């Protein structure tokens, strides 16, 4: 129950992800590598770019092996694309075991590096079936589970920043942990609880009810995870399926009218400021999402604060000021629960048995009057299925599982 290896081995920068120190190769080249479990792929950056100080080398590398496949991976905004290959892989502040596996070698991108992230790779830690080019390529973690005698268990605890800001013109450091293989006790306190991992290729849960300063949303609960709802570290933001945003929104809106701020602000593109110390938390609700328990007809529920979901920008010309960004933004590929759900809680990544868990985190923001919360059970007599189906497309369909 104690990891002192593993524990504040995350670091970043606020709203370009956290990473871990991880090392490729022999001998070993350290790279810090984005904690994603929103994606399956090991890929490192593998040549040049202007974005990089440093990339892993493949030819300085006795242990490398070429796949001599190629793999192309396009998103909304662009790509990254390389070679796939084989190396030893390690994490210096990690469990003391070095792994064969998978990289893909980065070596043409687009809009994939971001200037002073610090991060060099992304270390995928969803299941196979979202792997790229296809299922058949063993994410990371299925290969140190398969290779050692380390448990098929992982766990996060991601801390945000908070004023005052120690620099006006850098971003605001971040920290964290990556208990890997186990649960560090200190990481939390009270109850630990857990969720059904609906299906193994995203995080994929199931939320049955939101309320808003203890408001119920009243939504048909399937609405909440259309068309899917996932614990993704390798997003920032609260992302809400469109109609679950336009109500929320107005909710949070209502609470804080005393507040007229700019639409802008509620688009998460401006920030929005009070004199240093000063901000009105008060006036802003709490936001709880309830899950699905490992019991039918039960549920508990997640709560996080202001203090989650207006994250903190220092301000170049207003310095003097604690400005915030709304960090809850529309979806239309379902909820995601990033950074913003996860900085308020310990989360358990419990792989071995199917499912996630939530214990409120001992590095969360908060104040004298609230804090996040794990709460339950709720008990609800003949439980909805709350699941949604997502149409099968012919593609998918015709594919082979052998
Ligand atoms: C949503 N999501 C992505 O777009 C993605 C997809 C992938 C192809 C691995 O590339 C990146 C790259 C950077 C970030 C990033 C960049 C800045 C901050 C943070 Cl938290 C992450 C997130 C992702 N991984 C995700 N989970
Ligand atoms: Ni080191
Ligand atoms: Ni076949």
């Amino acid at each position: 129950g104690s990891f002192v290896e593993m524990v504040d081995n995350l670091r970043g920068k606020s709203g370009q992800g956290y990473y871990v120190e991880m090392t490729v190769g022999s001998p070993p080249q350290t790279l810090n590598i984005l904690v994603d479990t929103g994606s399956s792929n090991f890929a490192v950056g593998a040549a040049p770019h202007p974005f990089l100080h440093r990339y892993y080398q493949r030819q300085l590398s006795s242990t490398y092996r070429d796949l001599r496949k190629g793999v192309y991976v396009p998103y909304t905004q662009g790509k990254w694309e390389g070679e796939l290959g084989t190396d030893l892989v390690s994490i210096p502040h990690g469990p003391n075991v070095t792994v064969r596996a998978n990289i893909a070698a980065i070596t043409e991108s687009d809009k994939f590096f971001i200037n002073g992230s610090n991060w060099e790779g992304i270390l995928g830690l969803a299941y196979a079936e979202i792997a790229r080019p296809d299922d058949s390529l063993e994410p990371f973690f299925d290969s140190l589970v398969k290779q050692t005698h380390v448990p098929n268990l992982f766990s996060l605890q991601l801390c945000g920043a908070g004023f005052p800001l120690n620099q006006s013109e850098v971003l605001a450091s971040v920290g964290g942990s990556m208990i890997i293989g186990g649960i560090d006790h200190s990481l939390y306190t009270g109850s630990l609880w857990y969720t059904p991992i609906r299906r193994e290729w995203y995080y994929e849960v199931i939320i049955v009810r939101v309320e808003i300063n203890g408001q119920d949303l009243k939504m048909d609960c399937k609405e909440y995870n259309y068309d899917k709802s996932i614990v993704d570290s390798g997003t920032t933001n609260l992302r809400l399926p469109k109609k679950v945003f336009e109500a929320a929104v107005k909710s949070i809106k209502a609470a804080s009218s005393t507040e007229k701020f700019p639409d802008g602000f509620w688009l998460g593109e401006q920030l929005v400021c009070w004199q240093a110390g000063t901000t009105p938390w008060n006036i802003f609700p709490v936001i709880s999402l309830y899950l699905m328990g490992e019991v039918t007809n039960q549920s508990f529920r997640i709560t996080i604060l202001p203090q989650q979901y207006l994250r903190p920008v220092e301000d170049v010309a207003t310095s003097q000021d604690d400005c915030y960004k709304f960090a809850i933004s529309q979806s239309s590929t379902g909820t995601v629960m990033g950074a913003v759900i996860m900085e308020g809680f310990y989360v358990v990544f419990d792989r071995a048995r199917k499912r996630i868990g939530f214990a409120v985190s001992a590095c969360h923001v908060h104040d004298e009057f609230r804090t996040a919360a794990v709460e339950g059970p709720f008990v609800t007599l003949d439980m909805e299925d709350c699941g949604y189906n997502i149409p099968q497309t012919d593609e998918s369909r015709s594919h082979h599982h052998h």
